[PDB]
């Protein structure tokens, strides 16, 4: 029985609806509170409140990134909420980057104050899967968390550690919903069952 | 003698005051235009026209990204211009992602392909964070920390130039040398 905050990075423009995000975190948010969970929901494309915010997170014991891979990553909204509210997370969220005369052993990134709170990524791409896996397509064999790399450390910056990521592919050409919905449903009962 | 776009990533906000990333801009644009090419200087944080910004693509060779490093990539603003601009380009930056017969993959659909990009990074983080099998980035490099930013530009059909990047920025502040450095790294590829 967890505290969980979806932040919905659903945005519409230049092809981009934000329909299927806002029903993944619809399908996310009624999964979740039929797994016992407590689920808060906050629009990254919104006027938010930074320091209530940074309370979301405190409150969080799981923060889900439900969005649409925009330009090889998170949508600029997304980007403006991590960059507002982690920020404003000083003294909360994080410490510093971890790096202390008094201790050479820490390294940077080992500065976060909210370790044991998880986070977990659910993403919305056009591009097909094996563009992420084939060694040699676009993103050289890196995989789905290998580009979403700067996206996770992020995260991790703060001292909270990863679930697996959820992502739905070629969801322009191929658009198959449901099968999007049960195989996240799914994910989520894997997960947080 | 080849047509230079920078783009400023420079943005207060907090502990960023970009002063670095404003004078490494001002650095690159003497260093080049000294060797002969035609530069122009845009700010990411502005009232930007993507028409506009989509025709200073067109017009140059090579794109400068000058940027500082925010939450493990480029500042929220930096990211706008690019969802504002790279969308307005379809068309004329990129085609599609490449797919239709059978053969092409994701990301070959660009239409700048003979363009140039490169990125040009501040960031607070030493460079053995970025390069030591076992610290925070596990050995990627910068180059892999910032791999989506690339594909951004390689998706449009343009290919990436060495990158430059300052760390330790913060507590082991190092004007000059960051300069020189940068200055002797510009005339390296574009001398
Ligand atoms: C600026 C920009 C940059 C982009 N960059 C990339 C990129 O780098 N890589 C990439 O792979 N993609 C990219 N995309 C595409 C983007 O990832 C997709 O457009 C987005 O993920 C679709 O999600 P959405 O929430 O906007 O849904 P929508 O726009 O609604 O699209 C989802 C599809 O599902 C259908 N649908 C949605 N909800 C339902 C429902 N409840 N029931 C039935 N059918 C439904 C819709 O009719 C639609 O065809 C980019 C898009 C933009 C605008
Ligand atoms: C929201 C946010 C998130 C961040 N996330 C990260 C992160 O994930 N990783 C990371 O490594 N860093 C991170 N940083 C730190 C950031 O990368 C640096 O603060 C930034 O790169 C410094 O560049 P600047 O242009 O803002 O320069 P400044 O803020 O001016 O800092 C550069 C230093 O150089 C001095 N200086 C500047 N110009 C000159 C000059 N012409 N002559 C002499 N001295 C000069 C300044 O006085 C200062 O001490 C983050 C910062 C913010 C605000």
């Amino acid at each position: 029985s967890s505290n969980i905050l979806i932040i919905n990075g659903a945005k519409k423009f230049a092809h981009s609806n934000g329909q299927l995000n806002d029903t993944l975190t619809e399908v996310a948010d009624g999964t979740l509170r039929d797994l016992g969970h407590d689920v808060r929901i906050v629009r990254a494309d919104s006027d938010y409140d930074v320091k209530a915010e940074v309370q979301n997170f405190l409150w969080a014991d799981v923060v889900i990134w439900q969005m649409p891979g925009w330009w090889m990553g998170a949508p600029w909204t997304v980007k403006k909420y991590i960059d507002d509210v982690f920020t404003e997370g000083h003294g909360t969220l994080y410490a510093s980057d971890g790096r202390t005369r008094k201790d050479p052993s820490k390294k940077y990134g080992s500065g976060g104050l909210v370790q044991g709170k998880k986070y977990m990524l659910s993403l919305t791409w056009n591009a097909p899967m094996e563009a992420f896996t084939e060694k040699d397509q676009f993103f050289h064999g890196v995989g789905v968390d290998g580009v979403y790399l700067p996206f996770h450390k992020a995260n991790q910056f703060l001292g909270m550690e990863p679930l697996p990521t959820f992502i739905a592919n070629d969801v322009i050409k191929m658009p198959d919903v449901p099968r999007y919905t049960e195989e996240y449903r799914k994910h989520l009962v894997e997960i947080f069952g």
